[PDB]
């Protein structure tokens, strides 16, 4: 009867209906969920940390047991700092599965308390990824069906400006 705390790390660049499904599913099984948004210094997220957090808070803030935090560094250092029970990840495809298996084993070797649990997407989100959504929006496609409305607007406002 100890409290459970799971971290869902990601770039969330941007958040999609698939991530929303995962976090909702997880919020029913664990006491606390942390949506952990990897800053990506030596990477190049299209959306800033502030935009990514706001887009996440706008789709998931209605769930009382969900928190939103930016992080960088080693996922296992964040894991220790957060006092987490586990990391959560979604597995969409075979390449996801192989990479995630390797990472779980590497993290367990860096921290023996480390744990990773996985969810499988509902089939209505199995074909949605952040990368593909970026590609369609860039080419002026409609992403309304795959992402929350606030993300649709954020793509319009990214066009409107230039950064
Ligand atoms: O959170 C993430 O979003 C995508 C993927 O989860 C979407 O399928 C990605 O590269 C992450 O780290
Ligand atoms: O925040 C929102 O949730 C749905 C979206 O998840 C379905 O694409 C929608 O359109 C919003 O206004």
């Amino acid at each position: 009867m100890s409290k459970t705390r799971v971290i869902y790390p990601g770039t969330f660049d941007p958040i999609t209906n698939g991530h929303v499904d995962l976090v909702t599913r997880a919020s029913r099984m664990f006491d606390e969920v942390v949506v952990a948004i990897a800053i990506g210094h030596h990477k190049n997220p299209l959306f800033s940390l502030e935009e990514r957090v706001a887009l996440a808070q706008s789709s998931l803030g209605h769930l009382s047991n969900v928190e939103f935090v930016g992080f960088d560094g080693l996922l296992v250092n964040f894991f220790k700092e957060q006092k987490a029970t586990a990391v959560l990840r979604g597995l969409r495809a075979v390449s996801d599965f192989e990479y995630e298996f390797q990472l779980a084993n590497m993290n367990r070797q860096l921290d023996p308390h480390f744990e990773a649990v996985f969810l499988t997407p509902s089939e209505q989100y199995s074909f949605i990824s952040s990368t593909l959504i970026r590609e369609i929006a860039r080419l002026k496609g409609d992403v309304t069906k795959f992402v929350p409305q606030a993300v649709v607007e954020a793509f319009e406002r990214k066009h409107q400006q230039g950064w």
